[PDB]
Formats: C-alpha cells, sequence, structure tokens
C-alpha cells in the first residue's frame, strides 16, 4: 500500500469545550446535540419526508411566509446564496448589489460568475441602504433582482427592510435578502416586507450546526426561475429538482441528491426550539442581550462601531479596535485564555473591527459578562504600542 | 404573525428503527453517532484545523494518494461530481463520458449545463468500458476530460480502472473516477492507476451521515484548474477558496464559507474506523458478504442482474426483477414486515432491478440473511400479475 494508516486518526477524536461568542457558528444546546446522535432513516422514506414538511413549515414560520416554494440547502449559507442567483439570474440580467460588506461582495462575485451584469451599489463598512439610494439604482440600473443583507455580520449593521420590496416591485424587480445572520434575532416578515428570495443559515441564532440553509421564494421569484430560456450553470443547486424533491410541485418526490438526514434532525429541532421559544421573545432575548453588552462594551472604554443605534445588529456587535492594540492580540488572548472565541473583522471591515455574536442561545447576561471580563482581561494583558 | 408555531414541530422528533439495507444511506455504527453528539468548536479555530488535517490524511489513505490538493466537499456526492467539473471544464471543452448508468447520466447533464461539448459513450444497463471504447472515443472526440463510473450503484457495475489513465494521459485527457459507491469496497489506487479526479461520498462504505464527500486532484488537474481563462461558474465550488482554505497551498487560510464542523467529527470518526480495520481487510469484508449476498438470492430462484461476477459491485447488488411481481411490492414488504430498506433501479436500470447494499459495519453474513429472509417472505405474499 502505498499510502499506510494515518496514526493520527487512531488515536480518539477529542473536541475542546469552547465559547463560540463570534459571528458564528454558535454552540449548540443539548436537543440539538442529542439530535445529531441519533441513527439514521431512508433518505427517501416516509418518515424522512415527514421530517423535511415538519422543517418547511418551520422555516414558513421563522421567515413569516406562506410561499411553497420554501425549502432547506444541503450546503452553508453561501450555498443558498449561490442557488438563489444561479437559478434567478440569467446571463445577461441586470443584477442591483448593495454592496456594503462583504455579503454583498460575495453576491457580486457569484453574479459576475454567471455572466450577470452586476451593478454594486458600493459602501464603506457600516453603510446601509436608503429607500431613495435603492431606487436611484433601480431606476439607473434596470435590474430584475436586487440583492440587500439585512444582517451585515461583517460590519454589524441592521438594514431596514419596510419599503423595499414594494418599491422594488414597482421598478419590476425582485428582492431578494441575505438574513443569515439576522434571523430569529431581529424583526422580519417575509411575505409584509414583499421579500422575494429570503435566506439564512443554520449555524447562527438557530443554534444548530453549519452546512444547512433555509431559503424561500416567492411566486414572482418562482416564475423567473421556471420562465429562463437557459438551463442553471448548477445541476446540484437547480431549483426545479429541489422543489420536486421538497414536495413543493404537482409530481410524486423524484432523486435528486442525498440530502443531510442527521443534518436534518438537528434543523428541525432547532426549528422547534424557536417555535417553542416564539419568534418575538427571540426578537425581544436578542434586544435586551445586545443593549446589554453595548453598555458593558462602552463601560470598559471601547467603541461601538455603529455609531447610530438603530442600525445595530443584535446578533452580531461591531467593536472599534482599540488604539494602540494589535487585534489579533486581543482574539488570540481570549481564546488562549478563557476558551471564547470571538471574531476581527471580515472583507472590508478587516483590522477595523472586532465581532461579538449574540446568538440565539449564546445570547444570554452570563456570556455577556464572560465577553466583558476577557476584554477587560484582554485590555490589561495584551501588548500596547508606546 | 401571519403564521403560528408549527404544531407538528411542537411533538418531540421520533424516528423509526431500519436496518439499511439499500444502496445508501448505510446505518452508522456507534462511534459516528457519538461524533454527531459532540459540541460545536470554532469553524477556523486550531483545533478544527486539525481535524480537517487529520480527514485530509484519512482521504489519501482512502484513495491511495498523495496529492496535495485532497479534501473534503461540503455537500453530497453530486456536489463533489459538480465540484470537479465546474472546475476543470471550460465552456466548449470536450468532455467524454462513460453513460453507462445514472451516474454518466448526471455527468452528462452537468457538462451540458455548464456549457462542455459532451461526448456519452452510452451503454445499456450492466455494460462497463473497455480500453478499446474509451480510445475510440478519445480519437474521435479528444476531450480534455474522460468520466467513468468504478462502482456504478444504479446497475450494480464495477468499472474496471487499470490501463485507463495512462490511456488518457497520452491523449492529453484527464481521467475523473466516480468512487462514491466502491471506496472502502473494492480494490482502488487513486495514484497507481492514474486517476486525476478522484471523488467518493461520506455514506456509502464509510458508514458516515450523507451530506460531505470526498475529492482529490492530481498534479495535471490542478494545472488545467489553474490556467482557466474564466473562473467557474461556480463560488462555492471553486477549488482555488477550497484549496486555500483545506491548507493545500502555500498561502494562510482564508475564509471561504463555514465547513460543517459536527459533519467533519463524524467523517474523522468513519475515516478513522476504516484506518483501524485496514482497507484491504474492508475490501475483503465486502467481497466476501457479496459472494455470500449472490449465493443466497440464487437459492431463492434470484437472478444477478451482472451476470459475470468479476464484474459485480460487492456494495451495490443489482437483482432482476422476478417475472410476474411489482417490484413496488416487493420493496414495500420488506421495509413494513421486516423494517429493511431496499431499492428498486434508478435511472436506466428503473423497474429492472432491486438494489441490496452491503456498506462498511452493514456488509455482514447476519445482514444477507435478514435481507434472504424477508425476500423469500416477499416472493410468497407479493401478487404475481
Ligand atoms: C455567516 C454568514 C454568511 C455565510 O454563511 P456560511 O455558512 O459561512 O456560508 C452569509 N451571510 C451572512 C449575513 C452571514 O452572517
Ligand atoms: C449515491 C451515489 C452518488 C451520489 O451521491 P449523493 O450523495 O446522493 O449526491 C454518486 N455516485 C454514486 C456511484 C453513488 O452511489
Amino acid at each position: 500500500l502505498l499510502v499506510t494508516p494515518p496514526k493520527a486518526l487512531l488515536k480518539p477524536l477529542s473536541i475542546p469545550n469552547q465559547l463560540l461568542l463570534g459571528p458564528g457558528p454558535s454552540n449548540l444546546p443539548p436537543r440539538i446535540m442529542a439530535a445529531g446522535g441519533l441513527q439514521m432513516i431512508g433518505s427517501m422514506s416516509k418518515d424522512m419526508y415527514q421530517i423535511m414538511d415538519e422543517i418547511k413549515e418551520g422555516i414558513q414560520y421563522v421567515f413569516q411566509t406562506r410561499n411553497p416554494l420554501t425549502l432547506v440547502i444541503s450546503g452553508s449559507g453561501h450555498c443558498a446564496l449561490e442557488a438563489a442567483l444561479v437559478n434567478v439570474l440569467e446571463p445577461g440580467d441586470s443584477f442591483l448589489v448593495g454592496a456594503n460588506g462583504i455579503w454583498g461582495q460575495r453576491a457580486v462575485d457569484i453574479g459576475e460568475r454567471i455572466g450577470a451584469r452586476v451593478h454594486p451599489m458600493t459602501k464603506d463598512p457600516g453603510g446601509h441602504y436608503t429607500l431613495q439610494e435603492v431606487e436611484e439604482g433601480l431606476a439607473q440600473h434596470k435590474p430584475v433582482l436586487l440583492f440587500l443583507t439585512h444582517g451585515e455580520s461583517s460590519t454589524g449593521v441592521l438594514q431596514p427592510l419596510d419599503g423595499f420590496g414594494e418599491l422594488c416591485h414597482r421598478y419590476k424587480c425582485l428582492l431578494l435578502v441575505d438574513s443569515v445572520a439576522s434571523l430569529g434575532g431581529t424583526p422580519l416578515y417575509m411575505d409584509r416586507q414583499g421579500i422575494d428570495i429570503l435566506y439564512s443559515g443554520s449555524q447562527k441564532a438557530l443554534n444548530a450546526p453549519p452546512g444547512t440553509s433555509l431559503i424561500s421564494f416567492s411566486d414572482k421569484a418562482k416564475k423567473k426561475m421556471y420562465s429562463r430560456k437557459t438551463k442553471p450553470f448548477s445541476f446540484y443547486l437547480d431549483i426545479k429538482w429541489l422543489a420536486n424533491f421538497w414536495g413543493c410541485d404537482d409530481q410524486p418526490r423524484m432523486y435528486h441528491h442525498t440530502i443531510p438526514v442527521i443534518s436534518l434532525y438537528s434543523l428541525r429541532e432547532s426549528l422547534a426550539l424557536i417555535a417553542e421559544q416564539g419568534l418575538e421573545n427571540s426578537w425581544r432575548q436578542h434586544r435586551e442581550a445586545a443593549a446589554y453588552l453595548h453598555g458593558r462594551l462602552q463601560a470598559l472604554g471601547l467603541q461601538l462601531f455603529v455609531k447610530d443605534p438603530a442600525l445595530r445588529l443584535p446578533t452580531v456587535t461591531t467593536v472599534a479596535v482599540p488604539a494602540g492594540y494589535d487585534w489579533r492580540d486581543i482574539v488570540s488572548y481570549v481564546i488562549d485564555h478563557f476558551d471564547i472565541e470571538i471574531m476581527g473583522g471580515l472583507g472590508p471591515s478587516t483590522g477595523k473591527v472586532l465581532r461579538i455574536g449574540l446568538l440565539g442561545c449564546n445570547a444570554t447576561r452570563e456570556n455577556v459578562d464572560r465577553v466583558t471580563e476577557a476584554l477587560r482581561a484582554a485590555l490589561q494583558h495584551c501588548p500596547k504600542k508606546k
């Protein structure tokens, strides 16, 4: 045998106990861990289809939509974004992008790759879009689709959504919203707000393991995806196939790809947990936990990166890196000494911020206090330039 | 609020006990279940990178490769196939496909979608490709890439691989092989056999949960993917990003997408298990379990769909549907009365076969006895036209 058994693999798997207070992934509550330890069932079994049906109802609840074209993407949040774009956008389609952070930037990248005519509305980290800014782009660029990040987890910004769907429809444009970091943590009403494509991820406020994502499409979006004269560049993400297998159309469920059965157990449990809590209660929990964190951070002498409180994302808080410190020193101090994960910035916000997440079961006073004391220590014991 | 908490979600999760003896997914051994119940760690933590590095070594062992561009794809077997094609193939590229079952048909579909000029070598289910046939395709079509299914789990066929790599390389063609169903169950030597892109999946003989897949690229494949004139149509599957995050290039890892941490625990344990068993021992187990199954099926009067034993895929056996029965009756009887899943056909083998999987820890004479007993009962209780 060219390759002999790797000796590292003959040792038991061991993992450290880490408090994940970054922008994701989040820690798992006991019920979600327990679901992930269950035995397999047939991936096209009646029982699996029931679990899928229940997850669909759970997505319809947390998104606040009655869209029948609602399902799980078998991939991370990026995969759901790519699924939205590859199905909705044909080569040459005008695509307007709220490029105010890494997520808009990734939407630009995907749009470019799949041949769309991409028109970024570029903003610096911390920026957000007004209706007038969006209408100017809608008027100048005549897009079939607008992408807006709801929770800009790379900058800590909460993008208002009211009226954007209506405005987009007046220009015959579809509204696609990224709610990966916002879902569960802040108000979101898919149908009410006129959103045509809404997606989120498993590992943020829902506290499920990463690797699955949630997506829903309005009838307007469905029409565009089913009317195109080219096939999408992806088979794995082809919505006609996925809609069928997820029981959204008029035909028997056909084999497309094997869904991640065990991850669906855990995703289903994560949707049950928030259905038990109640959406509005969850919003309150995150709203109150973030207010408390904001106070404790400012009492340390730290400056919140988003200056307008109304624009602050409860689930991911950006903090200006204090003068004289290497943000990497602070972040490593906190994990190295306290087994607490926080993060620096990402894309445009790199070097400029620290990012602290309050996600689902982790959005608690106790965790605010732990991260507050960790930063207090890091500020006292990290090197500060002379 | 428009939508109230779903009543069904307020009930507790409850799963039936099923013995999964179809072509996959397979049942999970204790260590893999235990790993699935663990707590999260940072998706970009040093400890996560260690686990990933160990997984990479494990893939290099089960594939028998030293290729540094070896990693996990964050999606099912299909996703690994798509990752291979969207990175290797550029619009206009000639793509020669072994369409002898569903998996070649799927490769055709992906290739068409991404603008390749696709050349299927279409073969009836149960067929396999000779060196002569492929060279005729290489002669005619001058492809940049050949797709061949190793373990054709829709037809039960074990495709010979020796000599195909050397042949493709003479014709400056890359060899892409699907080993989702063969990995761990039958001999496979990526580097020895000159395979340029090799992929498998988590939920076949490895007995990990479905949702991840395994992929490796040779230096020749890397050269193609890294000298494209256009970016791949996929960002999620762009190999330059993926190679970097998986520590395969000479740059520090940068965030691409969040890897499925818990699934990686489980895959790690699945690779540890087969590392503990030994590849050749795994091949032995599957070979002997399949031989036992073939004899028991034949004793029932059932006919094996692949007649040459040398061409039978140990991990997924095709049985010709017995004359006079509705195969759906048999499949239903087996789950309803014996809590065993088997399958009918898929793609070209639809309606023509039953499919019985023998996968990893499930590949046992006990399970052969269980499915044989259940089939015996189905043949005498299912109505016969
Ligand atoms: C975390 C995140 C993503 C990316 O999700 P992945 O699971 O890493 O692919 C996308 N958008 C937002 C707002 C996010 O917070
Ligand atoms: C099961 C299988 C696949 C596809 O795997 P999925 O996880 O269902 O996407 C591809 N090739 C072969 C040979 C398979 O057996």
